[PDB]
């Protein structure tokens, strides 16, 4: 399920990770420990793109990068993680490009083929209540109970 007619080039630029369901409690309480920073989407080779996001961590500034290949439908990517041995499916399931994007993530090969997650990307770092509520309906479409839905602190102290 992606973004009908989805443009790659319009989903690029700065995001602010507000919000995720995940099946993964161990996720969820890291996650909702840490303080987020933005996101940045530029492009990578062969039609890629590069996922980097800030956080801070016992307020220390910090990183990470991900390279996701373009697979399947328009909209759709795979990500290796070296890490967790895993592939995993990542979506834009449905973006305005100008204000919001709700991402579905799933394992599709190895030990993490079962983690499953929702997450709210906005173009502001607050999102809007009615943003707030599109996601929380979206996490339920997606089969993730209210308690596993967390939206995210956030920080200025990374940018």
């Amino acid at each position: 399920s992606v973004q009908p007619n989805f443009q790659q080039d319009k989903f690029l630029g700065r995001w602010f990770s507000a919000g995720l369901a995940s099946n993964s409690s161990w996720l969820r309480e890291k996650a909702a420990a840490l303080s987020m920073a933005k996101s940045v989407v530029a492009p990578a080779t062969d039609g890629g793109l590069n996922l980097t996001s800030t956080f801070l961590r016992k307020n220390q500034c910090e990183t990470r990068t991900m390279l996701l290949q373009p697979a399947g439908s328009l909209g759709s990517y795979s990500y290796r993680s070296p890490h967790w041995g895993s592939t995993y499916s990542v979506s834009v399931v449905e973006t305005d490009y100008d204000q919001y994007a709700l991402l579905y993530s799933q394992g599709s090969k190895g030990p993490g083929e079962d983690f499953r997650m929702a997450t709210l990307y906005s173009r502001t770092q607050t999102p809007r209540a009615e943003l707030k509520e599109k996601f929380t309906a979206f996490c339920k479409a997606q089969g993730f109970t209210e308690d596993t839905i967390v939206f995210l602190p956030q920080t200025d102290k990374c940018m």
